């Protein structure tokens, strides 16, 4: 549905309901709770200073009433894993091993890591529980932990990025693009009396925290539902600002002059090492498993230069047309590389970004099966081109 | 697009479509038109005639007889006529282009449009020419059309090799197998007809695909008659399915065609280079060059272009749906349209728009939708280098 799609990297991941000789993962955690009480604290904080000067409507007392069964509901659950998270890990892992048996069966070896984060590594563990449970005759290396910061979290690692993602030149362009997308009086008008004494920016603040807490509401397996607060417009301009947000500040906007891409080149070629070694004998693993974050996935999607992640879009309003982050960095987003041996030994890989086949520019005459040779040249090309950019920063 | 008319493909009428360029090159597709051939209508009407004289319709057929009926004395005349509106599309197309970029037709402006013999092509360049004169009397304009562009715009006739491909090549077991699999004609003819076992499964599936056939067209004739209801939307979405296919295989870059129906269309993209380099050079002073054909131009330039996903080369045909979708890249109306710009720093940049919508390229750019020209012509003269080598193949 599009109300779905509107809550951006807080969708939950969509319904996805011959044989490789490896696969090459990388996965965000699954659905997780709200990991800052920043936005419900906002919320709370204005409609209780309405209801003591009697300023709320029939409205927002419900509201009042349902943001406090929240605060005391997400209470010591920041930032955790939900059931829903667990369940989506299990739901990739059981299709994968429904899709290829074959590649996990027979002592089969499989190595997972995750980085220090509880959520990442709750769900390495939800993964590979479905794996075992399948075959408990698998070999598995798990590990996890700061080690794994250079591959994984290089988002706080570069200093140059750090500088850019706090306070970078994309942060007047979001700003100026909310002011322009989200009109607050007749979203408030729902829920306080007279709400045009309020001034725009703590309206403006009010809403982005409302919308914020409703956005994350379905992926805490909580039974309760916000999307109804805003119109299904409301949430489509809502989903445009943070879309670009996640755009300008992560991705291949031109105002981050492709820095956000660039800091992820040692994933990509810790991915490119990890196949070279399986393809050449020097590793025998039939998996690697990992698991991160958002901020990890968003880059390397567009550093692997996968069709429409990369694009370097120059108008901000037209960002939502060509870049779309629902598609790149749901909940529990994951991609996968393929690795196939045909009969006269040519080795051919496929592409998965949430289990659909991805397309790179570069030619095949079978495809989604791309040749590998050709494919990691084009990878090799990318992490230069990477380097590149990180020379001038 | 709702989804029963997206499984319409090349018969889906052009979508609604509700920093100065100096120069614009197009291809455009004829607007919206009648059916050119009555072969299907008459195989339909003589099963159903037939029929009736057995005392063998259901009610249903009964009405779908009465129907027909009306359809072929107001096809009577028509076939292959541009329709009122393949005609207000092209007045969209026109209108929506003089909307955007006014400057580029302000004052005496030159234009020059080209058509081939088809009649609907010459109309649909007339529907648009008229548009353009009347918004701005004062533009200078070239007109002319014939079979001396069909070296350009009907390419597809002319390759022996291509020719031999299209009636005989190794596409069409493939397509008929995939119908065989995708359309089972029982259902329907249960519809219509008391006793239609009585029917061959050949006889059944000629009569089935060429109800399709009709029903597909009808939106395309400005007829306020509709037969969509005839199937489910399952049994369009199959039909779409096979004819997608058969497109796919018989004008693209589908494996078993070893890129020899897209080869063809070099000529095409090499004049498209020509008449933009000529202006950027002085030679020529044109402000735009129009050329209107056919779907069988549109659909390989396209994919010589390289335009994203129009190209790709999938070997499962039950995959190519996924990947390749015919109304998305050649509805009626389809067109082309090169947007060239220079900024401040005498550089170069083109836009490419399809369906008036921003198109990719494989290569690279820093601002998105334009691309540099330079990079982009090499690319493109890259592109008919490759067509001419598959060519000396054949
Ligand atoms: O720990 P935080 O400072 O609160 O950062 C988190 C976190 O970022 P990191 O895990 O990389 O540190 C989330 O990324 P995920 O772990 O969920 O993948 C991100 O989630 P989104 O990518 O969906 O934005 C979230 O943003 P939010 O709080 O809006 O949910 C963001 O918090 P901040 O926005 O405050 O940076
Ligand atoms: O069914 P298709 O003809 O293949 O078109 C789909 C459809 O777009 P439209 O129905 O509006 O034409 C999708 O909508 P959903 O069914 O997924 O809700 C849309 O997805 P978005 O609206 O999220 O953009 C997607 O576009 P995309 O390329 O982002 O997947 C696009 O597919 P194509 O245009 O690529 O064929
Ligand atoms: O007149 P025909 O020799 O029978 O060919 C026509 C015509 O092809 P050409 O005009 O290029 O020769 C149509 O192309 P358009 O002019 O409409 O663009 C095409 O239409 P589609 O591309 O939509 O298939 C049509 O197919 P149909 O009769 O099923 O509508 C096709 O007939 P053929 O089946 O013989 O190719």
């Amino acid at each position: 549905t599009k109300i779905q799609k509107y809550a951006g990297t807080a969708m939950p991941y969509p319904n996805r309901t011959m044989t490789p000789f490896y696969i090459n993962h990388l996965g965000r955690h699954g659905a997780r709770f709200p990991t800052s009480r920043k936005a419900l604290d906002k919320v709370e904080k204005v409609l209780v200073s309405a209801q003591q000067e009697n300023g709320l409507t029939s409205e927002g007392m419900a509201l009042l009433s349902m943001i406090r069964r929240l605060s005391r509901l997400f209470d010591g659950q920041w930032g955790k894993l939900s059931k829903l998270g667990e369940t989506e890990q299990e739901g990739i892992a059981g299709r994968m091993i429904r899709n290829y048996p074959q590649l996990f069966s027979n002592s089969a070896k499989i190595e997972a890591i995750a980085t220090y984060v509880p959520r990442s590594i709750n769900s390495m563990d939800a993964f590979l529980s479905c794996m075992i449970r399948h075959n408990p005759a698998l070999q598995v290396q798990r590990s996890e932990g700061k080690q794994y910061n250079h591959i994984l979290r290089f988002f706080d690692l570069n200093k140059s990025y750090v500088n850019y993602k706090e306070k970078g030149d994309w942060l007047p362009i979001y700003k100026a693009f909310v002011h322009k997308k989200i009109s607050p009086v007749p979203i408030m008008k729902k829920f306080l009396l007279n709400p045009e004494q309020y001034l725009d920016k703590e309206a403006e603040e009010f809403v982005m925290a409302l919308f914020s807490v409703a956005a994350i509401l379905p992926d805490t397996s909580i039974p309760l539902n916000l999307e109804d607060l805003f119109t299904l417009d409301e949430w489509h301009r809502y989903w445009q600002t943070q879309n670009l947000r996640q755009y300008m500040s992560k991705s291949s906007a031109p105002v981050g002059k492709m820095l956000p891409v660039a800091i992820a080149w040692p994933l990509l070629s810790e991915f490119i090492r990890s196949a070279q070694e399986v393809i050449s004998g020097k590793s025998d693993y039939q998996a690697n498993f990992r698991f991160a974050h958002a901020n990890t996935v968003i880059p390397f999607v567009s550093l692997m230069g996968i069709e429409k992640t990369d694009v370097q879009v120059c108008r901000p309003d037209s960002v939502s047309v060509y870049w779309k982050d629902y598609e790149i960095s749901p909940m529990a987003a994951n991609v996968q590389w393929l690795f196939y041996r045909d009969r006269d030994q040519r080795i051919w890989v496929k592409i998965l970004l949430n289990e659909e086949a991805a397309a790179l520019p570069i030619s095949t005459a079978c495809f989604p099966y791309y040749s590998w040779e050709k494919t990691r040249i084009f990878f090799n090309q990318r992490i230069e081109m990477a380097k590149k950019t990180l020379s001038v920063f």
